[PDB]
């Protein structure tokens, strides 16, 4: 509760939703009087944090951030923040653990976890491409697409890699309305006969779905105890790895 | 003031220095090793740094990451950049880039390669230019204020390469032909046989806020390139400047 602490606090009023705030609604928010956070408002303006917009008494972020921003991007890339949550994920549900990301227009399964509990495990390759109807992780980054993308993706004919894979684009917008509903995607056996996967979409800093966070289980394996704590230990590792990567969760999304 | 304080130890971290040590830390702020812990951990608590996996070292946290994103909602200038730098990166077949002023430094914030040649500028993003030994820097220079440019050009000026012009009066000569022309040249200066061209960028209040540039090997500046890089460089600079609100002040030719 010190002042640096203050001073950084006021930071966290701002938000997608709030990119300018003026002092007065700063004093409200914050509950500091309005001298303390114009103060500390200075302060955070002389390095550049913050800066005062041409009307009237408004804050709005500053440009030094930008500089910091592209070393924390260096010091930690999304695969090397993924490793301790897919090692910790893969423990807790004895699965084996995928983060996919979006590389343009495709989803691939790029880092993944084994877990040390089971023998028999879903084996994974990085690299991997993942269909965007056929699996969890598809259908969970489908989910918070824009309209246009998944508009483009379901008029081109769907591929059936296995005979349990949706083909009727109907079918997969309404698990697509469930996904966006639940914040959490279910498949089984879409892409690969008898796996069963659980997913959640990872959002980035600018709110957009970057790829998603997945958990692939042998059907044989999927108890009535692990159908209940796969997902809350799932929605738990995704939120903790958009932390990671200074990620924002956009409003559809449940939390 | 202690905001400030703490905020000035997250200058020490660059792509040369992305992990410091609280000793190392000490040593490079000048500040005692119990001011530097309480400031770090501070930091810590905020999610602004963070402590190395196994090691006992400080690294920047994800806090900036969320920043960074909103400051570019508002004012869009490297997410403008990624379309601009592409297509100038194809036109001239050689390494683009945007440097922003990061207070009293200049950065290179955002880049791009072009597919024609297989060897090319290469670059690292948070890269600190000098005002004087890069086009970059000079274009950013030429439109300071000259306050800001007296500062610059007391400090002894660093020899980065033996190219690099060190002689205040002879960078005070080519700011001045960059103000007149609105276009900046500088051979090696930085890098050894690297000859790039910079434009300025300029924000809202007419106020210079970086550069754009084309960064090529000596070797492929033939007569030819030197005469498309700068109409191509000028066009997508206007471009940028524009499209995040920008206006050019009347000393700055169009």
């Amino acid at each position: 509760m010190g002042t640096v602490s203050k001073a950084l606090t006021l930071l966290t009023y701002f938000n997608h939703g709030r990119l300018e705030i003026g002092l007065s609604d700063l004093t409200r928010l914050s509950g500091m009087n309005k001298a303390t956070v114009y103060r500390l408002m200075s302060e955070l303006q002389e390095a550049g944090f913050v800066e005062q917009v041409e009307g009237a008494r408004s804050y709005r972020l500053g440009p030094q951030v930008l500089r910091l921003a592209a070393l924390r991007e260096a010091s930690v890339p999304i695969l090397s923040a993924s490793r301790r949550v897919l090692r910790e994920l893969s423990e807790d549900t004895g699965e084996t653990t995928h983060l996919s990301l979006l590389q343009g227009e495709q989803l691939a399964s790029l880092s993944h976890a084994y877990s040390s509990r089971n023998a028999t495990k879903v084996m994974m390759e990085d690299a991997e491409v993942l269909t965007f109807h056929g699996t969890a992780s598809g259908l969970a980054v489908l989910a918070y697409s824009e309209p246009s993308f998944v508009d483009a993706v379901l008029a081109a004919p769907l591929t059936a890699r296995t005979p349990q894979t949706q083909t009727d684009p109907a079918a997969i917008r309404a698990e697509i309305a469930e996904v966006r509903r639940t914040g959490l995607a279910q498949s089984i056996g879409g892409f690969e006969a008898e796996v069963h996967s659980h997913a959640v979409p990872i959002f980035g800093p600018d709110r957009a779905v970057l790829g998603a966070l997945a958990v692939a289980a042998p059907t044989s394996r999927m108890t009535p105890d692990q159908k209940r704590t796969i997902p809350p230990a799932l929605r738990a590792a995704g939120l903790s790895l958009t932390e990671r990567i200074g990620g924002a969760c956009p409003p559809e999304f449940p939390t």
